């Protein structure tokens, strides 16, 4: 029985452990994270709302995944010795690996000045209970709302989403028209979320921001979050600055320690991102992959303010399942190789209804888009919470019946066999 | 019995006077206005369209105020002696005054050079009429129409209303493909309307121009009105002319000279228009209130081009009912004073279609907005008209029933409870 | 008995020779042309596509006019000479006239570097059929597509056709994720097509392009087309470089030397195209008209990036009725002249679904437009290509009832009285 060791106890790791303990039972697994739960993110921001209770959109890991034969060590991964083959824990404990998968997630960069002091996040449930908090505040003494995201953010959609659930929350409780709402933006137009537009995008947002009223300033840099104001500067290099008492502001993201230690073939020097191929694989440790936010994977286009590309759920459930297929063939001597569609559906609630956003794939060139917004697509979201959730539980990420759903209503292949995995993620066979 | 006089007979003036006959029977009211009718402002761009006659939307004060005990004064009000408590007028003849509510309307400025001369406007049902005449003229023997608002203008709505009207007319006289229609604007986009624009009225309008051929220049200066052209500035101070056989443009609001004449305690030396608090009520002569657009109220947004702020009907007839209570809960010695919601209903007719506008407030920012277009709101308008004048006639014009129908469709309160008034005029009290 | 001269067997040619013959039986009419064949240009597209065979777009012109008393002479007019009434031919044979009609339609100019050698057009079949076999190179080797106008083109219509055309192929062919598309155009925004836009055809083009995911870059002049490459200039004369496996644009278009053979008073100095007046009549040599693409029309708007008028089916088609009259009042006397009323009706296929446009007149100031979108636009092109090749196998290119059909759709009358035919073609009597 080969051993797999997982860093990483989220979507990314969660699936791909999941992946290859139902693709072949005898094998040896180890997942390793330093949270002792599986945090449902795309829920976050409701949690911040008030709208969740934690215990709702969480998992505790270690009376679960041995229920999988998983072994879970609830420890923070601290090095990577990949001539060694080895993971060192935080507390000294060595872990030999035959395969490692590396789904550690973001890093967050509050780059900002005085971002991580008088700003509030959304990304992890720590952060999203702080601002809770805070909205606490604005309700009681309602002064202005500035929302959005710095420059380098690579995750746009969840600040949308926090924008239009906190105006309908305003607005269920009669005041906002007390309250200024601005958005302010390092994508180069409104609905760009790092991917140049997805269909009609710009033209979606913009009108549903203007329709509920959301001042915005697209196109700049973020320099400093004050108690009292946000201020920032624009391609001239003049600073501007815009009144606010409350604000949300999405961190860039990097890579962690961990990866870093592992030398500058598994860790991207720029970013400390896993360096990956076509194939979700290391180029030069060929039994080392990245599944998630962490993986390498250069920008769609080079925007005037620096933008990143978002890594959403599905791509992720696709990178797992093209992780996990190549591993498992890799032991059994199969050649083939697999390369993850990293196509996307992306549900944006804003309280009553939501923005429903399909691009396949995300990375242009794309063979079509689906940009819808109802009430109908609330309900899916929560739906789909549910049904994760449940995912999680029972032990299967990816079930066949999934697939073929996918298939039906929206002709998606979550991955292909990869004739050339030499390249970068996201780059075509 | 205490006195109240009300300068003006207008929309203000005459909503003011009948809220107060009704608050208090007995209380001795005195309205001077010089015009022997009341002018229904709402209908005067298809009395320049010559869809309408003079008579139908018009109301003799004299034979009419005196059925509800109101003294009419048929002349103008010339000076105010606000430390007399006198108003002064034009024959020379003192009525002194225990409350003062000023509702004079705009005092037009024709601040384009050339334009009282080569240009036409509808603001009075004098100059009215005489657009009439002028496009008589213009239908004879086709040229180019352009119409619009110069600097400083804070009434757009009349404009719009205007251009689609006369592109309606020219086209059901199959003369539209002889004349080019071009809208210049002192708004930063169309459908600003002064107030950062109602939902995404930009969008609409620009679609609305667009499909029926009105070529339009937004954010730039008219500078001049000639007998053949318009000379007009962009933002770099670069000058263009655009061809001209017909011309109405907007002019912008000052105060009068009667407000003038009171201290620059009464009136705002900047504009001349009376200085009121969040309940219309003067900062230093709290015994007098200000009605209608000679209120100054700050814009709502400084625009690269000087734009104003509208008052609107269903605003001054909130803000005359608001007065009302304040200068009888004043008499009555009750501490309760009442803000205006400054809310707006404004459907702008199209000819035999209409846009429909709803915004809570009009003021940002908002709680709601409605932006519907179609048939029915053009019908809307022709039965609110003659509601309304049905309302003037009756000495009401505000029933019980009318607040309780705009409280079940649209949820809106007319008046707030103010904590304190000390502030700018739809500031959040 | 009077002689008629047509130069053309297309469109417009074709269409005015039928028409006289059917306002005159008795009249003798003479049509040289250099093809042996008229062919249905509109459908130059879908053949370059490869929808089409040739011999289903086309018409054999030699069995075919002797059946309508029209001698077709099967050689290149080289040239005129206006004050001997003559047109001589490539062999050398003098033909004389009592009245011309020069219908030659576009003498491409293939102005960028590389273009005529490196690119490829669809304005020819013989280069639509060259095309088609560039496009197979394509569907076997997935490449960059960019597609456009370079600068002072006038027919952008077939380039947006070809455009979404193209994109529903690959992804019939599941290769479109693997083929990027940028659409580079002359025009100052998307939608323009020479004519300042039809009703919000900007907004429903780009929309179109987003869903559809073809990047484009317009206000910009393409001066090369290298084999792996296309190279334009902006504003601001700065030089920007685009990869291209395959390329597909626009020539510009001039008026044949024929044309130009005769005075400065019948060939434009500035592009050697038809000199006419409002009546489609030389304003020198009265008996000289022109019909078609050949005719000099004024640009709508100086663009930054020069831009012509197009000159479309119905445009051209109305040109015939109104110059076959001209010469039939001529020749009874009669001192009425008529003016086209140069109203468009131009669908763009998009292979599943099309657009349909109506502008009438195409020249603004416009009565009227209406743009939509749906499958029904595409099987009325395809009727319509049926259709119109019948009438010209049949004979009448102007059957009373489509008149007819025309006016109860779309109130639209061909021609118009003109009082005074001395000005611009397509300006307003
Ligand atoms: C706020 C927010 C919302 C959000 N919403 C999304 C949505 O509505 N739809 C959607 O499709 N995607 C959304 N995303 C993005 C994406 O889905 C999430 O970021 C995923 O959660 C990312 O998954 P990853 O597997 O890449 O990372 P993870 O966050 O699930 O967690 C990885 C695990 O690794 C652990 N860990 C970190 N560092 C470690 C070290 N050194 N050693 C051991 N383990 C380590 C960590 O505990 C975690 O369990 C949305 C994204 C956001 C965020 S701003
Ligand atoms: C052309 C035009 C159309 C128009 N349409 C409107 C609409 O469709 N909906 C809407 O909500 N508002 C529209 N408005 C704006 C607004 O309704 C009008 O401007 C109101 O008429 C403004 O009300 P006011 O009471 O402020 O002004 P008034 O003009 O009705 O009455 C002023 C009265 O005062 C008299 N007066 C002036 N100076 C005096 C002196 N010195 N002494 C005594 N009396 C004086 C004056 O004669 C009049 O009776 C629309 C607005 C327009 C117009 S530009
Ligand atoms: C590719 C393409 C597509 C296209 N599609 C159109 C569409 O879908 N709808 C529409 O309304 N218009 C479309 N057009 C534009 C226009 O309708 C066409 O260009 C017409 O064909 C123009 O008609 P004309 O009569 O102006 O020209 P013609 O092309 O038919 O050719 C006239 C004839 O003259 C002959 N000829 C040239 N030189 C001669 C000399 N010296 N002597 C004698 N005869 C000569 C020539 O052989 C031809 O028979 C569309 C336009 C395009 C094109 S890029
Ligand atoms: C057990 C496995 C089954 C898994 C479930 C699979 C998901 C099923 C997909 C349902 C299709 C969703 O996509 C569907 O889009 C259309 C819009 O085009 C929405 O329909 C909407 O149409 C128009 C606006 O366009 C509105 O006037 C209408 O009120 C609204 O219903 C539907 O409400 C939504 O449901
Ligand atoms: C004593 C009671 C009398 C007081 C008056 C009470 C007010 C009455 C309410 C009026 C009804 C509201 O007006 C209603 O607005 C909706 C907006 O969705 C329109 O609904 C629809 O109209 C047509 C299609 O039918 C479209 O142009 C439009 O896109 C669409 O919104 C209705 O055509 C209109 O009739
Ligand atoms: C005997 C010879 C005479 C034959 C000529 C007859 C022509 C009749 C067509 C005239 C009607 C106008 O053109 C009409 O545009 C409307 C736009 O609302 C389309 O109306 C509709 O299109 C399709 C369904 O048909 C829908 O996707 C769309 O939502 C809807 O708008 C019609 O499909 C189209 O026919
Ligand atoms: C509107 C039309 C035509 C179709 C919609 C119906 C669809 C797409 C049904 C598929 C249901 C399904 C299992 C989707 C998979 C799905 C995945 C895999 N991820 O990661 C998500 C992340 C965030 C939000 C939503 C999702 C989501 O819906
Ligand atoms: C489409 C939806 C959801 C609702 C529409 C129904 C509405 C708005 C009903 C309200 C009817 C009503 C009594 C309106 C009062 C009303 C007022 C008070 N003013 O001042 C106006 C000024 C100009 C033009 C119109 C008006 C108008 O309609
Ligand atoms: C959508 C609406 C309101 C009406 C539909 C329009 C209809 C039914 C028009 C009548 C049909 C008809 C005989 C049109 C004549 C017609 C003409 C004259 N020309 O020149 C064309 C050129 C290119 C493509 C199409 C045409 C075309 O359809």
């Amino acid at each position: 029985a080969k051993h797999v060791v997982v860093i990483g106890g989220g979507v990314g790791g969660i699936a791909t452990a999941y992946n290859l303990r139902n693709l072949m039972p005898d094998l040896k697994i180890t997942l390793i994270s330093d949270r002792p739960y599986f945090g449902f993110t795309p829920a976050f921001p409701h949690l911040a709302m008030g709208w969740r209770k934690f215990e709702d959109i969480s998992v505790p890991l270690a009376p679960l995944l041995p229920k999988f034969n998983i072994e879970f060590i609830n420890e923070k991964a601290e090095s990577i010795d990949p001539d060694a083959n080895t993971v060192t824990t935080q507390s000294g404990k060595k872990i030999e690996y035959d395969y490692l998968v590396i789904a550690t997630g973001p890093k967050l960069v509050f780059g900002a000045e005085g971002q991580e002091e008088n700003s509030t996040s959304i990304c992890t449930a720590e952060h999203a209970l702080e601002t809770q908090k805070k909205l606490q505040e604005l309700y009681a003494n309602p002064g202005p709302v500035v929302i959005g995201a710095i420059p380098g953010v690579s995750c746009f959609g969840p600040a949308y989403e926090f924008a239009l659930m906190l105006h309908y929350e305003l607005k269920k409780r009669g005041i906002r028209y007390k309250v200024p709402m601005t958005f302010i933006t390092s994508e180069p137009y409104l609905g760009h979320f790092g991917v140049g537009g997805i269909g009609a995008s710009k033209r979606l947002v913009e009108d549903l921001f203007a329709e509920r009223n959301i001042d915005w300033i697209a196109n700049v840099a973020v320099k400093a979050i004050e108690p009292d104001k946000v201020i920032y500067e624009d391609l001239n290099g003049n600073t501007h600055e815009v009144p606010a008492k409350f604000t949300m502001f999405m961190p860039s993201f990097q890579g962690p320690e961990v990866v870093a230690s592992a030398g500058d073939k598994v860790a991207n020097p720029a970013n400390k991102m896993v360096i990956v191929n076509r194939c979700f694989q290391n180029p030069t440790y060929k039994n080392i992959f990245g599944v998630g936010v962490v993986t390498a994977i250069p920008p769609i286009e080079k925007t005037p303010i620096p933008t990143g590309v978002p890594k959403t759920g599905m791509m992720i459930e696709q990178m797992a399942m093209a992780v996990a297929h190549n591993i498992v063939n890799d032991i059994r001597n199969n050649p083939d190789k697999y390369a993850p569609r990293l196509s996307a559906i992306c549900i944006a609630d804003f309280g009553e209804d939501a923005g429903f956003f399909f691009a396949d794939p995300v990375i242009p060139p794309r063979e079509r888009v689906i940009t819808k917004m109802g009430k109908w697509a609330h309900y899916f979201k929560t739906a789909f919470e549910k049904y994760f959730l449940w995912k999680v539980r029972n032990g299967n990420i990816a079930p066949s019946f999934e697939e073929k759903v996918l298939e039906i209503f929206l002709k998606v292949h979550p991955i292909e066999l990869c004739k050339d995995c030499e390249g970068a993620p996201g780059s075509r066979c």
